[PDB]
């Protein structure tokens, strides 16, 4: 609880790259020179796209999460989707230096982005730059990442269930942020505000996808259109 904490602890550290895995082979940090064109496009998908399994497995070792119901198990992983590729993506990288890193350990430059994300990458580079002020420690964002999964959306089936492993984390996270800081809400309401902003950047996400579909250079691969065409109030 404890051992809650551990097992999210391994579940985030056996999800992205090695420090000795980082892969620099495609980075330049200058660029030239200039609308988006399909190989941009084309990277924008492939990039989202290798987060997937990624973060499905990482799900899977959420201690609590395999014991969701299975539709709501996809519910959750496709709603939550974009704000977790947002928020490891942005704990990640290194936005002093306008450097991406993605969870296979592809390093990109911003620039080298900015084409298939268009302004998306500057307000998730904010947004890293904001997290990286309130030096969350691997713990603490251990269990934030699950918190943004392990949340209410319309369409669950068992509520209540979902709600309840969102209450242990909680509750781990609280105790942690306690343990380090000594005890006995400032840390962690600040910590907490993040998931509103994660929410706010979903949707510039969101937008990015709506105006490349309509563009249509390169289709979306058909599990990003699932997500997006699910996530879709309407």
């Amino acid at each position: 609880p404890a051992n809650l904490l551990t097992s999210l602890v391994r579940a985030h550290l056996d999800s992205g790259p090695s420090t000795a895995k980082l892969d620099y082979s495609k980075f330049q940090e200058l660029v030239l020179p200039h609308k988006e064109d399909a190989g941009d496009v084309q990277q924008f998908y492939d990039l989202l796209s290798g987060s997937l399994e990624v973060i499905r497995k990482w799900a899977e070792k959420i201690p609590g999460f395999a014991e969701l119901s299975p539709a709501d198990q996809d519910l959750l992983l496709e709603s939550a989707f974009l704000e977790l590729f947002i928020l490891r993506l942005a704990y990640r990288s290194k936005p002093g230096e306008g450097k991406l890193i993605f969870c296979s350990g592809l390093v990109l430059h911003r620039l080298q982005c900015a084409r298939g994300f268009g302004d998306w990458i500057d307000s998730i580079l904010a947004f890293s730059r904001s997290l990286h002020s309130l030096l969350v420690d691997v713990p603490a964002f251990a269990c934030l990442s699950a918190l943004v999964l392990i949340t209410d959306r319309h369409g669950l089936q068992e509520p209540r269930r979902v709600e309840e492993l969102q209450n242990r984390i909680a509750s781990c996270l609280k105790e942690h942020v306690a343990a380090v800081a000594g005890e006995p809400a400032s840390c962690l309401s600040r910590l907490l505000g993040k998931l509103p902003e994660l929410r706010t950047l979903c949707t510039q996400g969101l937008q990015r996808i709506f105006y490349l579909k309509l563009e249509d250079l390169v289709p979306p691969p058909p599990i990003i259109d699932k997500i997006f065409m699910d996530t879709l109030p309407f």
